[PDB]
């Protein structure tokens, strides 16, 4: 392999591996203020015990902040929409029938596109990297190939398994993923590479297999393969486009220059920290308070010896002044040092979108100034996903899309169709329902002989923005409707009116009586 | 006040609704029904 | 990417930056249409009929 | 089958590289010590009173 | 064209004169400094009690 294949899978993962482990530093102290075991450490294994933070703003409101941004980003209802650009479109068929059939074409796409996302747990996987991010900045999303109807959830891969290069341009140049799997849960063809390569692996032996997405000198495209044991594997090699690689790099927060992110919490790490510093001192100081000690004076008179061998209610001499308890005294302190916890926990709670904010520490609270301030929290909400609509949605739908197509699981698109990932149809929605309450409001005014209903229609409808295709019903098609409505007394008149005139004719005589009878296969004589 | 400091950051995380209620002083309905939204929302990260 | 910034003593300024780029974003890109097309009307009848 | 076994184990909290998941309480059973501490001091103090 | 260029160049606060805009929170800089003095010596009181 040549550019930047020439080293090889491993060799490149182990040089760029130094080039990330600032990162892996930050997402270790990031972690260790929120959730130690969310990023554990390269030397933590399953005898490490991740102790609890002296503080709780930090789980608590990273819990919070991946289940909002998860809300957001991938809510039940339908977070991404296929758009067929309307002028080109238009240029090609001939009818607006034809293009709602287009929109329901595409509707029905991205209908499969969701129950595939759901039937395969990406929420699941979602959600996952969704709290790496905040807490590291990075994670990698790779999408298998659908192989039939099977269950085949997207890997994770956390920044401590892959490394991306990329450019001060922000392209991703190449990225090396380690898996470690094991000799008997390996592929067919990674494990002919290993046999091949020789010497004989127990079945719960660890294999490290690397897989090395690079970009192509020739044609500006990505080639793929997978390396064991610095031997590419026979069948492993392969080529993704640029803008439907299947290995997606998620950054969280993206500096110029640098090709990994930086997580959400490192903005607030200081934060954290000195809450933390707070925290500790005051539990600590709860900690010395529940010690008891009695101080009994020397120059007294009341002897333990008494008061220890005493029954309840037993009368023993001494006096109370001689007998006191060593206390802490550290109220002023205290105070200060809850003050400012509780100022610190106030803002990162803020900052963390808990609603503790809108709680407050005390006093009263009412209910309308809470609904203003949650829209702000939905506002600062705005800020935090919004480049995690181009960072993960987007390819998440692009590499959807051409691997959905790949298994036929959709039909082919008509290669005009763009897709927006908008938190849409609900858009379209609120633009029709509002077209119709409009409408409905020109109801009174409907045998008005002054006004052009018709023209205030197309303007009402103009001036919301709706598509004006179709909507009002052309002249041949008025002609349709009143011809199907006098059709329609003409039908049920005569369906009355014949019936009636051939009853009159079956009961016109009892010879014409019995001729109804036999006609139907009845009988008189009975 | 360390225990019950302790023990209301424990109930927020265990999903108890004493947290809502809150160590004393008086609470408002409406506001009750927004934090106990983000306890149904931190519910659905650990079940996930 | 060795660097390491350290979070500011005060919080209103990162509160106050991205309230503001919030409130921006919506007020000038909102998901109505922020953009009209208008043709002069005495233009436009000067044209049509 | 890989996907059809009907022996299933779950793990409330799995970390990378781990054959068994980690509890929910363990995450805070810092909080759980440091209460159980303070819980056992206030009952004891109350017994001695 | 001078009126199409798909290069803009965009100025939050325009002074006379100047190639470049001025922030918005420059404006303010002032304040937060300040408050920075303020928080900085308040956390750090919290960290001698």
């Amino acid at each position: 392999r040549t550019g930047l294949a020439e080293d090889g899978a491993k060799s490149v993962y182990e040089r760029l591996k130094n080039d990330r482990a600032p990162y892996e530093t930050r997402a270790q102290n990031c972690a260790q203020y929120t959730i130690p075991s969310l990023f554990p450490k390269d030397s933590d294994n399953a005898s490490t015990d991740y102790q609890t933070p002296w503080q709780a703003v930090g789980a608590r409101g990273l819990n919070n902040l991946a289940s909002k941004l998860m809300l957001a980003l991938f809510p039940m209802q339908t977070w991404m929409r296929l758009t067929i650009s309307e002028y080109e479109a238009k240029q090609l068929l001939s009818d607006p029938d034809g293009l709602a059939k287009v929109d329901e074409g595409l509707s029905m796409v991205e209908r499969i596109i969701m129950n595939y996302i759901e039937s395969n747990s990406y929420r699941v996987t979602l959600f996952e990297a969704l709290k790496q991010l905040v807490v590291a900045g990075n994670v990698l999303l790779y999408l298998p190939e659908p192989e039939g109807s099977n269950y085949n959830p997207m890997k994770l891969y956390r920044l401590s398994s892959y490394v991306v290069q990329r450019d001060a341009f922000g392209n991703v140049l190449q990225m090396v993923t380690r898996d470690q799997i094991a000799f008997g849960a390996l592929p067919e063809d990674i494990r002919k590479a290993v046999e091949g390569q020789g010497g004989e692996k127990k079945a719960d032996e660890t294999i490290d297999v690397y897989t090395h997405i690079y970009l192509d000198e020739d044609s500006g495209e990505y080639l793929r393969y997978e390396e064991v044991e610095g031997m590419e594997v026979q069948g492993s090699d392969g080529t993704y486009p640029k803008e439907a690689c299947p290995y997606i790099p998620i950054r969280m927060v993206r500096l110029d220059g640098e090709s990994y992110g930086r997580s959400y919490i490192e903005e607030y790490l200081g934060d954290l920290r000195s809450l933390e510093n707070l925290q500790e001192a005051i539990v600590k100081m709860s900690m010395i308070s529940s010690k008891v000690i009695g101080l009994v004076n020397p120059a007294g008179i009341t002897q333990p010896r008494r008061l220890t061998k005493a029954q309840t209610g037993d009368f023993v001499t001494g006096r109370p002044e001689d007998i006191s308890f060593l206390q802490l005294e550290k109220q002023a302190d205290f105070t200060v040092a809850k003050a400012v916890s509780d100022a610190i926990e106030a803002r990162l709670s803020f900052a963390f979108m808990l609603n503790s904010a809108v709680q407050r520490t005390g006093e009263r609270v009412t209910a309308e100034e809470i609904r203003y301030v949650a829209s702000e929290l939905e506002d600062t909400l705005g800020g935090v996903y919004s480049i995690l609509s181009q960072e993960l949605q987007l390819p998440l739908v692009r590499v959807l899309l051409k691997q959905l197509q790949a298994t036929q699981q959709i039909p082919e698109l008509p290669k005009e169709a763009v897709e927006p990932t908008i938190s849409g149809r609900g858009q379209d929605l609120d633009k029709l329902e509002r077209c119709v309450t409009a409408w409905a409001a020109l109801a009174p005014m409907r045998d008005d002989p002054d006004i052009n209903l018709a023209m205030i229609k197309l303007r009402i409808a103009n001036a919301i923005g709706i598509d004006t295709s179709g909507i009002l019903l052309t002249e041949e098609q008025k002609q349709q409707k009143m011809a199907q409505q006098s059709m329609q007394m003409g039908m049920d008149n005569g369906a009355a009116a014949l019936a009636q005139g051939m009853a009159a004719q079956a009961t016109a005589s009892p010879e014409a009586m019995a001729a109804a009878a036999d006609s139907v296969g009845l009988q008189p004589g009975i």
